[PDB]
């Protein structure tokens, strides 16, 4: 009994996929992906938690005719990387940047079939940027930019109420990470996190400050 697939518009070309699944003790944790368009090319920023939220994403893009031309995962965790697996076996590109795919077979699961490094990626060219902005939530979360439509999608870096999971964390470098993904993208219109709704720029600030106020607390 875990809520249904939710896929909704934001904007022209792009989709934001909400997906839901229980996390240890956290309860049902909703997470936010992205589906874009370019043209009759999709390409899914973060795959569902699971292969079957997976399969019915790209069924309802491929019911409509588009071609899933690849996903990309903004970190290693199964909130980004859950669907790498079914992607796969359907001759569906993925990709993932070397350390996420590293961390992935450090802890036993499939990789992405295409790796990168470098600050700065570009899935499509003045279309899909993946950006590194350093370590926060985990030392691989990457972010991507839109540059066409000024959206940024934050990933489990953007946490405007709160850090979320430590686990992999790395308090200290975040303030940092997060006040260069500030100065980077501070003019985005739309600011999409993983497990808040999208806002604005606001919550690239709102993030700043609990990586600030998080880490001092640690230290106490
Ligand atoms: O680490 C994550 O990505 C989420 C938990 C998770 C871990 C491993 C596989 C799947 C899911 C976690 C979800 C979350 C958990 C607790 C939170 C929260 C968000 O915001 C406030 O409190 C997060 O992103 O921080
Ligand atoms: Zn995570
Ligand atoms: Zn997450
Ligand atoms: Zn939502």
């Amino acid at each position: 009994s875990l809520p249904d697939l939710k896929i909704e518009k934001l904007d022209e070309g792009v989709y934001v996929h909400t997906s839901f699944e229980e996390v240890n003790g956290w309860g049902v944790v909703p997470k936010h992906g992205l589906v874009v368009l370019v043209n009759a090319e999709a390409y899914l920023i973060d795959t569902p938690f699971t292969a079957k939220d997976t399969e019915k994403l790209v069924t309802w893009f491929v019911e409509r005719g588009y071609k899933i031309k690849g996903s990309i995962s903004s970190h290693f965790h199964s909130d980004s990387t859950g669907g790498i697996e079914w992607l796969n076996s359907r001759s569906i590109p993925t990709y993932a940047s070397e350390l996420t795919n590293e961390l992935l077979k450090k802890d036993g699961k499939v990789q992405a079939t295409n790796s990168f490094s470098g600050v700065n990626y570009w899935l499509v060219k003045n279309k899909i940027e993946v950006f590194y902005p350093g370590p926060g939530h985990t030392p691989d979360n990457v972010v991507v930019w839109l540059p066409e439509r000024k959206i940024l999608f934050g990933g489990c870096f953007i946490k405007p109420y709160g850090l979320g999971n430590l686990g992999d964390a790395n308090i200290e470098a975040w303030p940092k990470s997060a006040k260069l993904l500030k100065s980077k993208y501070g003019k985005a219109k739309l600011v999409v996190p993983s497990h808040s709704e999208v806002g604005d720029a606001s919550l690239l600030k709102l993030t700043l400050e609990q990586a600030v106020k998080g880490l001092n607390e640690s230290k106490k």
